[PDB]
């Protein structure tokens, strides 16, 4: 239908982290062993600008943003620790908890001034020994789902790699090579630039080097473990990220390309294109 862009990845390489970076604030479960069970269509809608913020346990909650679930119609949620906790709800109410997955999609809009207008799709990631109460072929049952959403030639492929392994065991690049071979509608994130080992660098994977894809790779650094763990708002993240770019001797003459700011007006930009070519 629609054409929508798609997450995938290894579990545990940012993924969520970056949704959350390009929202610009937190609203993701994490911890106790959650991961992404269902899939989250993530619906991002541009809106240029109390009794309602009474309860609000989230300090930055305000009018011009809010986020509204279609299960749930009518309810518009100001305070983004219940989109947490409503999305942990709807995953549990189906798939139980550290189970396996189910192909049922939580629909969810955030409305802000913040955002550009996009429509994500957060999909499990890849692992290969189950844990918990998984079933045994969790993996093979991961790839069937994801392949059955970026098999449609309106998806566009948000390939999602930590740059702290070797981008050839990237299971992202893997899956989209395998329904889109030319790149025609793969593009590709570097997570975790910050934690690479000392004297390595994304810069060959940019240059088109190692693994080419002619949509471009975007490098961008999201909250580590530690920050979750002190709360720090997103909008410091975006911050630190914007520094780290711009002071690492590697990536200060080219940091207009690095960052979440520039893969969402990328993603907005290939979003556009893809559209136009649709009859
Ligand atoms: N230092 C650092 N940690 C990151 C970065 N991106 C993600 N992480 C951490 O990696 C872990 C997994 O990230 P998450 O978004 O939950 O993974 P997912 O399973 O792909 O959605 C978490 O502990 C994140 O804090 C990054 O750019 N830098
Ligand atoms: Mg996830």
């Amino acid at each position: 239908d629609l054409p929508q862009i798609v997450v995938v990845g290894s579990q545990s390489s940012g993924k969520s982290s970056v949704l959350e970076n390009i929202v610009g604030r937190d609203f993701l479960p994490r911890g106790q062993g959650i991961v992404t069970r269902r899939p989250l269509v993530l619906q991002l809608i541009n809106r240029q600008s109390d009794e309602r913020l009474a309860d609000s346990t989230d300090k930055a909650a305000n009018l011009d943003e809010w986020g509204e679930f279609l299960h749930l119609p009518g309810q518009k949620f100001y305070d983004f620790n219940k989109i947490r906790d409503e999305i942990n709800r709807e995953t549990e109410a189906k798939v139980g908890r550290n189970a396996g997955i189910s192909p049922a999609p939580i629909n969810l809009r955030i409305y802000s001034p913040h955002v550009l207008n996009l429509t994500l799709v957060d999909l499990p990631g890849l692992t290969r020994v189950p844990v918990g109460d998984q079933p045994r072929d969790i993996e093979r049952q991961i790839r069937d789902m994801i392949l059955k959403y970026i098999q449609k030639p309106n998806a566009i492929i948000l390939a999602v790699t930590a740059a702290n392994v070797d981008l050839a065991n990237s299971d992202g690049l893997k899956l989209a090579r395998e329904v889109d071979p030319e790149g025609q509608r793969t593009i590709g994130v570097l997570t975790k630039v910050d934690l690479m080992d000392e004297g390595t660098d994304v810069v060959d994977i940019l240059a088109g080097r190692i693994i080419p894809l002619r949509l471009g790779y975007v490098p961008v650094v999201n909250r580590g473990q530690r920050d979750i763990d002190n709360k720090k708002p997103i909008t410091a993240a975006l911050e630190a990220e914007k520094a780290f770019f711009e002071n690492h001797k590697a990536y200060r003459n080219k940091s207009a390309y690095c960052g979440t700011p520039y893969l969402a007006r990328k993603l907005n930009l290939i979003l556009m294109m893809h559209i136009k070519q649709t009859l």
